[PDB]
């Protein structure tokens, strides 16, 4: 427990003196007159302020923390920025809904939550009311996750922090200039189009103000109008005159030439308005909803209810439908009817639905089902299947075969109908040839679309726009697609698509997978709806009342990193005095072009030249971003814009595009999803009380580094805190006792193998730095070094060299600095050493030679053995080692070595190498043992490598295992060891030892 509080009192002694040090502060007009290695641009995408920092974020922001943290110790530059979103509704979305219900009800309010959860943070109860206005979260939640991100020591320059919304007045004229260019070059437009929207919100809803389906879109629907023919029901009586529609939703309209009747739910409460040329619609409520905001109704959004009823209400009436061959159709229930797609209404097409006909079947075997409702003989029997389509593996009447060949005899048999239709799901998409006249002989995939226009053009049919699946906005309301005008970003342009699709060839993505979703949601992208209402962020600058989303605003401003600390110079909101000298107000469209476009003139300001030539060079000097880290939620839409509008705001400079991406999955704490539901769930600032932020960056680290989700152990949290300890207190002890070892030549055997070890761990971790693969950068460098470290402190009887020690400890402290770096800033200074350990570079390692390690292998093999042979039955034991392999073992291994030899390295199956040393006879009396140990061969032959394929071994095995029999008796408690050459041995032995695998008897 106590270690956790020594690890915290650490982190904050080395967290002051990174500050006052000032050693994250990076400088462009400094660092270009030294071209060390390069420079290092990584960026985390900025995180909403609708609440304080989760372990998520902190994962997704690890991965360019230790990136940085290695690249500087390489000799690069790093630049780690960190910017606050606040441009969005859901900070709006949810203080309006505290407001609802604080001010309907009482303080506390009454019931039968959100005012729990905020005093779940634990704010007091006074405070909670300024909580009205969203400016107080602008003023308190970024300095709380500025609090939370140097309690965590990030390697950040925390002067370009800022705020995105028009509190601050220099990103509002960073984001005014960028629309105004890309509205320049023609990247925006207005007009009326389709997009998901939210009725309560008033404005589309994109990908980050929803809560359920986060990349859902419009999905197209031919909704077809049923004239309801007199006699009317008796419910309709009241709206005699006017004209009743029966409107049904459909996705083949092709097949409308084949209808018989009219689906409805019967026990549904359907829903009668009025459109805006006085007719009269009947559909369902949502159905209405959408409706309305696509233009079908009077006004925007209203819809005059006229008649509420249920389907049994309705069934019986006379519909006069479009293109069926029947000049009167009926209205007939169906009971599988889902009441959440389209109108409530469906068409009957029993020649090419299957649920059709399994109603009209249904309805017509019995008296029962037919006189259910009402169903007159005259509405089911005389309504066969109209042959209209015709699939050639089952003739002109589809569904009717298939149904009746996979034996189906209720329209409920959820199973046989799902198979059913899955069965010509496809095959009347393109095999289905039309069968009516003028269309006579004609693919199905070249009339449909021909079809549904002419059933518009006769007036007889609209289009309907709905949400593919349910979609939550923020603000708990259902969205609905909605036809309304909005200025859009153009991202369907032919020419700019192709350009970013070139970015994306030229893109460095970690895995093909990213490279997969990219390529799909380019593929799919097309207009995208910029323009909200309600919410915050900046105006547009010619159109002062549209507000821009927090998926628009967000996607340069990454431009905006490289001059922050000399435009408004660390303070949030810029409120205060720049640091340049340079006014909010005095950063015109031109002069933004000089500071970013190499190219552009130098215009007519009052600025001096030298304040813009400084931000012209920290922007030249530090771009293009040579990172960005994320989920790959980010994926189909935040980084989609990023490299949209990095081609399109730079069309000419390819070398100031995005270089490179990477993205991690979602983050699970203790195997579990994170959810304040579920009581697992861990803030930063709670995660760092718990785990010693050095810690939690370790167990982070762990974590995981694929695209698959990783998995936030909180015990191997603790065990690295007890092993980081016990390391500590090590290094300590080795500082006490320098005195207590031995000095002079690093000559012993594990010395030489230890400082290969301690080479080639280096090397690995090098390697595995380089490819971000942090969890194995991890296990080659510090738990792996950590056990070659014990086992060298095991053998070495004439004590540790003291050199080799002290190397170790500096190169571990090294190879841990980006993952802990407060403890190894601390153990850097327990070493005397003069400067901070972020001036430190790559430790260099010397020769690696695999021979020495092959050896040690072997001798902990050994160990493991004689540990596992002593169990049973000693004071002396004997050793046998082989020098040649016996020779039915050298017979079989010359035989592989041929057959490895014979085909770049591709040992036949064991049906074949059985057969032919049953063709050999000198086998004869050992076929019983050929196969075994051919068997262990290849096992270790994926294991370690072809090495074991040699006739003869690379090393002495008698020297070698001589070197260590001291330890040997030692550890396994002995008297004495002889090691004899196996050929002095009995017969047993002297025939089944073979080199490589010596054997012994107590
Ligand atoms: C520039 C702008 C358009 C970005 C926008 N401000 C934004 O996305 N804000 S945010 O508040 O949710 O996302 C922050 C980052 O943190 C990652 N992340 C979030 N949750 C988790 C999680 N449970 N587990 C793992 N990672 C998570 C996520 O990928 C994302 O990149
Ligand atoms: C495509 C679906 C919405 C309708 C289907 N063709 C039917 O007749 O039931």
């Amino acid at each position: 427990t106590a270690k956790v509080d020594f690890l915290k009192k650490i982190e904050k002694e080395i967290q002051q003196k990174w500050d006052t040090e000032r050693v994250f502060e990076v400088n462009a007009s400094n660092l270009e007159k030294q071209t060390s290695k390069g420079k290092y641009f990584v960026t985390f995408p900025y995180p909403y302020m609708n609440g304080r920092l989760h372990l998520g974020h902190t994962f997704s922001l690890s991965k360019c923390e230790f990136a940085v943290g290695y690249q500087r110790l390489k000799g690069k530059c790093c630049l780690f920025p960190f910017g606050l979103h606040c441009t969005g509704m859901p900070i709006k979305a949810c203080a309006d809904k505290l407001k609802r219900e604080i001010e309907l009800y009482g303080c506390p309010p009454d019931f039968p939550y959100q005012w729990g959860i905020m005093k779940s943070l634990g704010l007091s109860d006074e405070e909670i009311v300024k909580f009205s206005e969203a400016e107080h979260w602008l003023d308190y939640f970024p300095p709380l996750a500025i609090q939370d991100l140097k309690r965590m020591g990030l390697k950040v320059d925390w002067r370009r922090s800022f705020i995105t919304t028009d509190v601050n007045p220099y990103y509002d004229s960073f984001v005014r200039w960028q629309f105004l260019t890309l509205r320049e070059r023609n990247k925006i437009k207005f007009g009326k189009r389709y997009t998901i929207y939210s009725p309560k919100d008033g404005q589309p809803c994109m990908d980050h103000d929803r809560q359920t389906g986060e990349g859902v879109g419009p999905q197209e629907y031919t909704l077809l109008k049923l004239k309801v023919l007199e006699p009317y029901p008796s419910k309709l009586s009241g709206l005699k005159g006017k004209n009743i529609f029966l409107v049904a939703a459909t996705l083949r309209p092709e097949t409308m030439f084949g209808q018989t009747n009219c689906w409805v739910r019967p026990d549904m409460k359907y829903i009668g308005f009025e459109t805006v040329n006085g007719d009269i619609f009947i559909c369902t409520q949502k159905a209405a909803r959408n409706m309305s905001y696509q233009g079908f109704t009077k006004d925007n959004g209203v819809v005059p209810v006229v008649k509420e009823l249920m389907g049994e209400e309705i069934l019986g009436a006379s519909l006069s439908a479009p293109l069926t061959s029947y000049k009167v159709i009926y209205v007939l229930p169906m009971l599988t009817i889902k009441e959440d797609k389209g109108t409530g209404v469906v068409t009957s097409v029993p020649s090419d639905s299957p649920d059709d006909i399994a109603a009209l079947r249904d309805l017509k075997k019995k008296q029962a089902l037919r006189a259910k409702y009402g169903i007159r003989d005259d509405m089911v029997l005389p309504f066969e299947p109209v042959p209209v389509i015709e699939i050639p593996g089952f003739g002109n009447l589809s569904a009717v075969t298939i149904c009746d060949e996979l034996k189906i005899q209720s329209q409920n048999d959820r199973e046989k109908l799902a198979e059913a239709k899955e069965k010509i799901y496809l095959k009347g998409f393109y095999e289905g040839i039309m069968l009516v006249d003028g269309f006579k002989g004609q693919k199905v995939q070249d009339v449909k679309k021909t079809i549904q226009k002419k059933m518009i053009d006769a007036g007889d049919a609209l289009i309907y726009m709905e949400p593919e699946k349910q979609v939550m906005s923020r603000s708990s309301d259902e969205c609905v697609v909605a036809l309304c005008d909005q200025w859009y970003l153009d991202y369907g342009e032919e020419n700019w698509k192709k350009q970013t699709s070139q970015c994306l060839k030229n893109l460095e993505t970690f895995c093909e997978e990213t490279r997969r979703n990219f390529e799909a949601t380019l593929g799919w992208l097309q207009e995208h709806a910029c323009s909200r209402t309600y919410g915050l962020g900046t105006h547009l600058p010619w159109d002062e009342q549209w507000l821009i989303e927090s998926l628009s605003d967000s996607t340069i401003y990454m431009a905006f990193y490289t001059v922050a600390h000399l435009l408004q110079g660390g303070n949030l909101h810029g409120q205060a005095e720049s640091p340049l000298g340079i006014r909010p107000q005095q950063m015109t469209k031109e002069v933004w072009d000089y500071v970013f476009f190499k190219e552009a003139p130098f215009p007519k300001t009052q600025i001096a030249k030298e304040k813009l030539d400084q931000l012209k060079q920290e922007f030249e000097f530090w771009y293009p971003v040579d990172l960005r880290v994320s989920g790959k939620d980010l994926v189909p839409n935040h980084l989609s814009y990023y490299l949209y509008n990095h081609v399109a705001m730079w069309p000419e400079q390819s070398d100031k595009w995005p270089t490179a991406v990477r993205a991690n999955g979602h983050l699970l704490l203790n195997s579990e999803k994170m959810s304040k539901s579920t009581g697992n769930f861990l803030t930063l600032t709670q995660a760092i009380d718990k785990f010693s932020a050095d810690g939690m960056r370790l167990a982070l680290a762990d974590a995981g580094d694929t695209v698959e989700d990783a998995n936030f152990v909180e015990a191997m949290a603790d065990a690295g805190i007890l092993r980081l300890y016990t390391w500590v207190e090590w290094v300590k002890e080795m500082v006490a006792n320098w005195d207590s070892l031995r000095s002079g030549p690093a000559s012993t055997f594990n010395d030489r193998v230890f400082a290969s070890e301690l080479n080639a761990g280096i090397i690995k971790t090098d390697q595995n730095y380089e490819k971000m693969m942090f969890k194995e950068a991890l296990k080659t460098g510090f738990f792996e070094f950590q056990a070659a470290k014990d086992k060298y402190r095991e053998l070495a009887v004439e004590g540790m060299h003291r050199e080799l020690v002290f190397r170790f400890i500096e190169v571990q402290t090294l190879l841990l600095a980006p993952f802990c770096p407060h403890l190894c800033e601390h153990i850097w200074t327990l070493l005397g050493k003069p400067d901070s350990i972020m001036n430190a570079s790559w430790p260099v390692a010397g020769p690696v030679n695999e021979v020495l390690i092959h050896s040690s292998q072997y001798l902990m093999e050994v160990t493991h053995d004689l540990r596992l042979r002593l169990k049973n039955y000693p004071s002396h034991c004997t050793i046998y080692v082989a020098k040649n392999y016996p020779p039915w073992q050298h017979t079989t291994l010359s035989v592989l070595r041929k057959h490895f030899e014979a085909n770049n390295g591709k040992l036949p199956d064991n049906k074949v190498i059985a057969s032919e040393l049953g063709s050999m006879p000198e086998l004869k009396k050992y076929m019983k043992k050929v196969m075994p140990f051919v068997a262990m061969i290849k096992e270790n032959l994926e294991k370690m490598g072809p090495r074991i394929l040699d006739l003869q071994l690379e090393f002495d095995e008698k020297a070698v295992l001589m070197e260590n029999i001291v330890y040997l008796t030692n550890s396994l408690e002995l008297e004495h060891i002889e090691v004899k050459f196996a050929s002095e041995a009995e017969d047993k032995i002297r025939e089944d030892c073979c080199p490589g695998k010596p054997l012994n008897v107590f």
